[PDB]
């Protein structure tokens, strides 16, 4: 099994991305709750996280990414950020950063290809 968690408060986008990944054979869960996502990942470990920058409630995805990538037990989980590419180069400068980053508006097919490249197609 290849398990993905989508952390995204845009529920329409999340459903489309979930469906594309599911069609390709991934198991996918979704959460809009950025605050709860790190502990959700700890207790229900996915193979990959798709993480939006623009989260509701003043959260941002690069911060959630940093929390994951600073945790020695969770840092090995690959993360694909989805958001405005104007932030991607700066994020590459951090010690703790996402494995990859894909622009919004998201090309769903390309996101699926990156998932497969990162964790294997199931």
């Amino acid at each position: 099994s290849k398990k993905i968690l989508i952390v995204e408060s845009d529920t329409a986008l999340s459903a489309t991305l979930r469906s594309a990944l599911e069609g390709r054979g991934f198991t996918v869960d979704e959460t809009t709750d950025g605050k709860g996502s790190v502990e959700q990942i700890r207790r229900d470990r996915p193979d990959l996280v798709v993480l939006a920058v623009d989260l509701s409630a003043g959260q941002n995805g690069y911060l959630i990414c940093g929390k994951l990538k600073k945790d020695d037990d969770l840092k090995n989980v690959p993360i694909v950020i989805i958001g405005n590419p104007d932030g991607f180069a700066q994020h590459r400068k951090l010690k703790a950063h996402a494995d990859e980053a894909v622009a919004k508006p998201v090309d769903a097919d390309q996101l699926v290809e990156r998932a497969g490249a990162l964790i294997g197609f199931p």
